[PDB]
């Protein structure tokens, strides 16, 4: 019925889709269990697939697309080395969810080669990025917000371009990204604000920012209303995305009512 | 000069290969490691020999390159001994691979070719690397099942793409049925080549056979079936002549170097042995046993051990002489 009905059926369908993959790869009961919890990583692809209106393709496209984003995920978790999986199965299985995704993306996009030329397009800028960050850390919010604009905006941009390319009509696609990009630097601030109590990790960069007094509550805040009124300005672009109105708002207050305090 | 192609073609995939690593926040370390892959770099030049155009088979060979060595640092990634900094790994690991699927594409014969190839067994490849590094094996059949993964099926993949983009007169089958064979042969030599590194000890294989769980006849019989196999795929019409020395080259430098290092005394087991009639009895005496040996004419004249010092003697035709026999006499 309501919106948060589709929303929780696509992030169930997009769990089982990913973790039946994953078994059926050899992934292990721990490794099932990690992909199963990427909570926010398998809901994405729902807000990404709003454009589309055929339910159908919208369920498909929303599916491939969680199976890359794990898949990604995965990766990442492989270089820190820090959640207790085994490696072998890290490595294969995420290989084996990306491989699975692009065939899944190819088969649905208008255009097979769009594909590859987005993944490609700025490789160099993502990867690039995902070093230089990992490798420094920033000292305030203007090398955080760059640091930050590669393994949130870059790294979730991609996936609003492949699901207009893979949606058809009823698809602006520059507005689809826009829209990802900015959701994106929301939802990495938050993640960054969030401490979920684990071995060695600490206190999120800009969090330590936060309290070093180097990063100001009223910037934080600042930066918060900039994303959310460039995410609200790409879901009305013709032809709108109305269902995302309340999620921008939703993710947004959250940072700015439960996380900002704590820190501030 | 085809040993010339060759060592341009390598050249060529490897300036492209660190042109990316460098490019993408490698670091010399890294750039170091990749240029480092020399059969990596090189083998995609054998699965692009059925190609026609020298630019298609040069931008396939090179596209090609770039996935083969995203995989092999993917692998050295799960594997965390190599030193190099798992980041750098990772992010160069994927940049490559994007940068293969994005020029494989560009050269495909269809759209969808590309994908539904590293589809069509994503899985056999990937569930078995994890049942490989997981199990070790512990006989031939085993090691020949586990190897025919991160072996066979991860090169012939490459084999069927290397077809895909290769323009026209692309035997598939063959060329990656070529693939397969030669990727195992060559992980055989891997498996018995030992490099001395971090717990790069003593390949499976290698120990197996040390362990004398494997046979060396039986190794030898593999080394000639994989031949065989490699030789008749390059032989399928239109053929690719260029690849019978190459598939020679490899099988018997593991032949030749790699098994006597794990063998020793004898490889066959077969011990060589000279049966004759001496004195109305039937003989039969081991090519170990043997003292002197000479030829008069057609026949083998020679003396050899018996109870302590009683010596022994012989004649028989040099037909009737193992080839190991008439080698002691183009030897004396
Ligand atoms: C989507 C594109 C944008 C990228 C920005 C990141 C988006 C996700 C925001 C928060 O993500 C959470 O991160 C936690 C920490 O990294 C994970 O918990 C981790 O720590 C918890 C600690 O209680 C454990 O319970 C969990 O098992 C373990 O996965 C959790 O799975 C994941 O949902
Ligand atoms: C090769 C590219 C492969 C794709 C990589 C991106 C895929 C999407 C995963 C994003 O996951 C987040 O990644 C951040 C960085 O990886 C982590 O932040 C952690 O690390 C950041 C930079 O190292 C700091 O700014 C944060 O404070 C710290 O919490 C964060 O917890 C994690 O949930
Ligand atoms: C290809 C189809 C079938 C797949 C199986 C792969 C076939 C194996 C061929 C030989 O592999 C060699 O193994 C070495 C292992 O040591 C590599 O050096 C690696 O290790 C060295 C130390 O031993 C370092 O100096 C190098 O930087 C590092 O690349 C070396 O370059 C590589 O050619
Ligand atoms: C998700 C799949 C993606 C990666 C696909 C792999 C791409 C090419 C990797 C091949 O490289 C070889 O891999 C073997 C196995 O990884 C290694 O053998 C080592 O490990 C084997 C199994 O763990 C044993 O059979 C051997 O004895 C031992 O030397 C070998 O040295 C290494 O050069």
């Amino acid at each position: 019925v309501d919106d948060d009905d589709k929303m929780l059926a696509a992030e169930a369908a997009n769990r089982d889709h990913v973790t039946r993959c994953v078994a059926q790869t050899g992934g292990s009961p721990d490794l099932v269990a990690h992909t199963a919890a990427l909570r926010l990583y398998l809901r994405v692809p729902h807000f990404l697939t709003e454009w589309t209106t055929d339910p159908d393709r919208r369920a498909a496209v929303s599916r491939a697309l969680a199976l890359d984003i794990v898949s990604m995920k995965l990766l990442d978790d492989l270089m820190d080395d820090d959640t207790g999986l085994d490696r072998v199965e890290l490595a294969c299985v995420c290989l084996r969810l990306h491989l699975r995704a692009l065939h899944e993306l190819e088969s649905l996009a208008r255009d097979p080669k769009a594909v590859t030329d987005i993944l490609e397009q700025d490789a160099v800028h993502l990867c690039g990025g995902q070093i230089r960050t990992k490798r420094s850390r920033a000292t305030n919010l203007r090398e955080w917000r760059a640091h930050a604009s590669t393994y949130g905006s870059t790294f979730l941009g991609r996936y609003g371009a492949l699901a207009a390319a893979c949606g058809g009509e009823g698809q602006p696609a520059d507005s689809v990204r826009e829209f990802a990009e900015a959701f994106a630097m929301t939802i990495t601030m938050a993640d960054d604000l969030t401490d979920y109590d684990r071995n060695g990790e600490r206190d999120g960069n800009l969090a330590h920012l936060m309290r070093t007094g180097a990063v100001a509550g009223q910037d934080v805040v600042d930066l918060l209303e900039e994303l959310r009124g460039r995410a609200l300005a790409a879901v009305a672009a013709p032809p709108g995305a109305p269902g995302l109105v309340p999620v921008v708002h939703l993710y947004t207050d959250d940072v700015l009512v439960r996380l900002l305090p704590r820190h501030l």
